[PDB]
């Protein structure tokens, strides 16, 4: 077998079901007996068969349908491998969900793969796009020379028992093998000849987080573009885990990114890129006693020009389903005041209370003790600044070990190891700024509202909203979710983010994922669409600047799940088609995150008052990428130019075949042209 390449095609259209042979290449004879070697190939797809072979070399006689090699890709996306000479002799297999995409802007584009045999290392490794997408080690290394009556080298299928299997169907644009093991850094560079839209958060940036999930983006009065979203360490997990919250701004229209900051972060755990595993076992677990903050929401008043960034703080080990049920406040001296616990008292024994200036009272006595907390909510004990030892996690098998390193870090009240903790329930916590992000102010916990019946109240991922218009014009708000006495609620401000006031929106105790985002109607009124528990997205109406709230109705004709997701509604500057109109975004599916689409909603005036008075057509849908494509969470944001930024998951965020996967947060643009199907 010669070094290099051993064959190579170029621009061959495969109609589906059909395959196309290249047994009579000069090199077949090498590719059918290869010992190790890389294969990378440009293709496009123009089927929706499930399963797609790119390449493959086997055994296509009776009984040996086993006995084959092939790389494919599925039609959600997924790309993989299959090296086989029957179960028994060897079936290895690598694939990496989510890794390629189908259509782009309303056309089918070429991806770019590769797949390394590595025989030295004794590793196989697969590439798309310019990414590394994951890495098999096997002792007994095993490749095309040791599968039993290799008879044929088949491109857009896998011969088997004499038929083609795995149908593709569309165009290879090149392929290349190679006899060699190219490096990781060439396939990288080979592949990433193919990008659509973009990153603002990678894993290999400042924030150290290798996961990135709940993207909020918003374009400031001034122009600026603020974008935000969890940085999760530990795979893709929600809360109880370790997750900081990250931000990035654009200068330039959503062209180019800042170096993200970590406006809202922890330091009981330390903040470093790990691959978490993806296996069946491994895939499960998460960190257990780190405390965590967790879906972010932007908001600009823009008669300040200040800038808020709100989310959940989650105290150690706490996410939303096992917060314990209370406000986590007490109430002395007619004012509402954070309790803590001493370490060495009974475990529900909270006889203490963070008061003024940060001073911590003793609540049985009355009197201030010798310990205080600072605006970042660090203790103090006489003036000198309390530690405590970082964490670090690691994997030793299918367990992850938590330990503590010799680094040193302030002792806050959220640590599992603070001599004084807080109430395990969650909290909402924010920071203001007026540059843009270069500055923040100190840790602003509102939730001393928080029902004392409720198990938690948390926010709705994305964006707040500010009234423009009529008698509420200036009042800011945010909404939430909980499980207690409603489900839906918001929390609004009318002195420009310094003091907030919480409401409820209906009577559900159930506790379901309500995540809601905002929308104002011409007159100051608004609507309000929600996710639900049921397979429809919701509609409210508020005719008071959002004090009360109608019952909900399904949002007719746009689809979606049982236990839904989350989705993202704004207002756009312009008429279109001379009406005032609103944009969503959300997945189309009736079943999985798939088949993401924007849609443009005209505003209608029905000629009716109050509660009724505008009624949404939802003339246009705009399908993002094909039907089975992974789609999830996203934020949609006007951009200084004519054009709707879209920062979203693109992959299948609730799937538990789809959890802990790479760089999958994208930012894409689209003009109103496009959306309408003008293109
Ligand atoms: C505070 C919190 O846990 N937010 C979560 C919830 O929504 C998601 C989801 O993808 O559906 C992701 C969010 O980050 O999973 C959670 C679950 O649904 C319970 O609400």
């Amino acid at each position: 077998i010669p070094e290099g390449i051993l064959m190579e095609k170029n621009n061959v259209d495969i109609a589906e079901g059909q395959g196309y042979s290249l047994d009579q290449e000069a090199g077949a004879k090498y590719v059918k007996a290869m010992t190790q070697g890389t294969i990378i190939l440009s293709y496009k797809s123009t089927s929706e068969n499930g399963i797609q072979s790119l390449f493959s070399v086997g055994n296509s006689t009776a009984g040996n349908q086993d006995r084959h090699f092939h790389i494919y890709i599925t039609n959600s996306g997924g790309i993989g491998i299959e090296l086989r000479n029957t179960d028994g002799v060897f079936n290895y297999t690598l694939d990496r969900p989510a890794s390629v995409r189908a259509l782009y802007k309303g056309e089918r584009v070429f991806n770019t793969v590769a797949l390394k045999a590595d025989a030295a290392n004794k590793q196989c490794r697969l590439f798309a796009n310019g990414e590394l997408l994951a890495t098999l080690d096997k002792d007994a290394f095993k490749f095309i020379s040791d599968i039993t009556g290799v008879d044929n080298v088949t491109l857009g299928g896998t011969k088997r028992q004499g038929k083609i299997a795995y149908p593709f169907g569309g165009t290879i644009g090149d392929i290349k093998v190679y006899s060699n093991a190219l490096s990781d850094e060439e396939l990288i560079q080979a592949t990433g000849v193919t990008t659509y839209g973009e990153n603002i958060f990678y894993a290999g940036d400042v924030t150290e987080s290798n996961y990135f999930r709940i993207p909020s983006l918003l374009t400031l009065s001034t122009g600026t573009v603020i974008s935000a979203a969890d940085a999760r360490y530990g795979g893709t997990h929600d809360s109880k885990s370790k997750i900081n919250i990250a931000f990035a701004k654009s200068t330039d229209g959503g062209n180019t990114w800042s170096e993200p900051t970590l406006p809202l972060k922890f330091d009981d755990y330390i903040a470093k890129n790990i691959d978490w595993p993806r296996d069946s076992v491994g895939k499960n677990v998460q960190i257990q006693g780190s405390a965590s903050y967790i879906d972010p929401v932007l908001l600009e008043d823009k008669l300040t020009k200040r800038i808020f960034l709100f989310a959940d703080l989650m105290p150690a080990g706490i996410g939303s389903s096992n917060a314990s049920v209370g406000s986590g406040f007490k109430e002395v001296n007619g004012k509402k005041y954070l309790k803590l616990r001493w370490h060495k008292d009974a475990g529900r024994a909270y006889d203490y209370t963070i008061r003024e200036k940060g001073v911590i009272y003793n609540d049985a006595t009355n009197q201030p003790t010798e310990f205080r907390v600072d605006g970042e909510y660090n203790l103090y004990q006489h003036d000198t600044n309390l530690t405590c030892k970082q964490y670090d996690y690691n994997f030793s098998g299918n367990n992850l070990i938590e330990s503590k390193t010799d680094v040193d870090v302030n002792m806050n009240i959220f640590y599992k190891n603070s001599v004084f903790k807080a109430f395990p329930t969650n909290y909402l916590a924010m920071r203001y700024s007026d540059d843009e992000g270069a500055s923040w102010s100190d840790l602003d916990i509102v939730s001393s509202f928080k029902p004392e019946v409720s198990k938690f109240l948390v926010v709705g991922p994305g964006i707040g909203k500010q009234i423009s218009t009529g008698e509420n014009a200036g009042r800011l708000l945010v909404p939430l979710y909980s499980k207690s006495s409603a489900e839906l609620g918001f929390m609004y401000s009318d002195d420009h983010g310094d003091n907030w006031t919480y409401v409820e929106a209906d009577n559900l105790t159930g506790g379901a994922t309500a995540e809601a985002q905002i929308v104002e109607m011409p007159d100051g009124s608004l609507k309000t669409y929600l996710r639900t528990g049921s397979n429809c997205i919701a509609e409210v109406t508020s005719i008071d600047g959002g004090e009360t709230w109608s019952d909900r109705v399904p949002l007719q004709g746009i689809s979606t799940t049982s236990y839904g997701t989350q989705l993202s509604v704004i207002n756009y500057s312009q008429p279109i088609d001379g009406k005032p109109a609103i944009i969503l975004s959300s997945p189309n599916a009736t079943n999985g995150r798939k088949n993401g689409k924007i849609w443009i909603g005209l505003v209608n005036d029905t000629g009716n008052t109050g509660i009724d008075k505008y009624s949404v057509e939802w003339k246009y849908s705009y399908a993002v990428d094909t039907p089975q494509m992974g789609y999830s969470y996203s934020c949609l944001a006007e951009l200084p130019d004519g054009q709707v930024g879209l920062l979203y998951e693109k992959y299948d965020s609730w799937s538990r075949n789809e959890l802990h996967l790479k760089d999958i947060l994208k930012f894409e643009k689209y003009s109103i042209s496009e959306l309408t199907g003008q293109a």
